[PDB]
């Protein structure tokens, strides 16, 4: 079988470790840095990082590869494996006995070009910016506004991060929905909305502000369309893998 | 009487008119911008704008010198009459029939030197950055931590600005307390600490981070002390004057 194997910055030595383990029973085809620009085409991609890390990993991908990360760094949602489970990996993949977790991506337009995230896309005023009238238009709907610091569009991957933050709920990641945060509003809106993974969004805003795509600034703009790309990455997981142990261990969520 | 005029940037001509039909009766002694620099002595201090321009006008104000602004619009916590209510002021002015009410500052120590605020100061990230740990350490006891996007300290005035935004209490602005919000936290802290206005209050942070105060950004810096200051500034309300009316009306918060 035919791997990749990357890893992030001050984890070289890991990845090493892991490449001589990987080597005995399959051909690792190549081994770098999740920052290297360029594509990265195997049946399977181990990453040695964190979700950071993965997420770098995904937008290197050939679209459709498998991935599989290894917690270096610390507990997240798209890591699968500890390091002291490389056995337990060496074995599983050998049968290929994963779940397999579909990823989508969220696809942006403005006068930026065209941006691609897995977590979430956020339109923000700046620090020294006074607040901003925010419009928010769903599918053919009438529109939602927001008086209002900026806004947040995330995939379900995306909720437990910023959008957590500021009240949004969990969505387990199977869910077929987007979510819209607004941020710090007026009139006590601090009420995130559901809608269909199939629903576009376009998020329109009285001046330019700054648009961060999962956490990059990326420009100032007044307008973007967001929707569900065809794009989207694949993560196996162990079978006794178990989403909700990491919303009690990492978020602290419904712990006894 | 002797009277100073101060009004916004942009409303140059509501202060002219204003400026007009007080000299009716009244002396205007100085006329000017209430971000421009100086000391302001007078009988009385008249402000055209909002609760920005007032919270610039109170800093200029010689401790004593009562304040009365107006605005262009709806009503505000710190203005006390709108600009069709000349007519009715200048009665009050007439017949001073005025309710006087104090409001004290917060003082603010840190590296970049010593700052006055009338509503709140905060500690915040940059927009490209992490979150941080923050520490707080409410004057005797031990300390509270969280890792967050940053933290609000407010006065009973600013807990209706920033701080409600983020999730606080409306405190109304006769209570002897601050209030510390933390803005967008893990694990679900969002809830502000209320503590007696005597009790100093010291912020640290892992690293520099930004520091606004009244909402304009002042610099970086990595630890503060807040406490409540003796100077206070004083403001005449005509004696129909009622906060709640506000409350509902600017924040949309209890109306019928």
């Amino acid at each position: 079988m035919k791997i990749a194997i990357l890893y992030r910055e001050e984890r070289e030595k890991e990845g090493e470790f892991l490449k001589e383990k990987i080597s005995k029973e399959h051909e690792v085809i190549e081994f770098g840095e999740a920052n290297a620009p360029g594509r990265v085409t195997a049946d399977l991609i181990v990453v040695v990082g964190g979700d950071g890390t993965v997420l770098k990993a995904a937008k290197k991908a050939a679209d459709g590869t498998p991935m599989v990360g290894f917690k270096a760094g610390r507990l997240g949602f798209l890591t699968s494996y500890t390091l002291d489970e490389i056995d337990r990996f060496l074995e599983d993949l050998r049968n290929w006995n994963f779940r397999e977790e579909t990823r989508w991506f969220i696809q942006i337009e403005s006068e930026l070009g065209n941006h691609l995230a897995l977590n979430d896309v956020t339109l923000e005023r700046d620090l020294s910016g006074k607040m901003v009238e925010i419009e928010v238009e769903v599918e053919h709907h009438s529109s939602m506004w927001f008086f209002a610091d900026g806004v947040v569009i995330s995939t379900p991957t995306g909720s437990t991060a910023y959008s957590l933050s500021i009240g949004g709920p969990i969505i387990f990641p199977e869910c077929e929905v987007l979510e819209i945060s607004p941020i710090a509003p007026q009139f006590f809106l601090t009420r995130s909305v559901v809608i269909p993974s199939n629903f576009k969004v376009v998020v329109e805003s009285q001046r330019d502000i700054n648009m961060l795509v999962d956490g990059v600034l990326t420009g100032k703009t007044k307008r973007i369309e967001v929707k569900k790309s065809r794009r989207y990455v694949r993560i196996l997981r162990p079978p006794e893998y178990d989403y909700v142990t990491v919303i009690r261990d990492k978020l602290g969520y419904g712990r006894r």
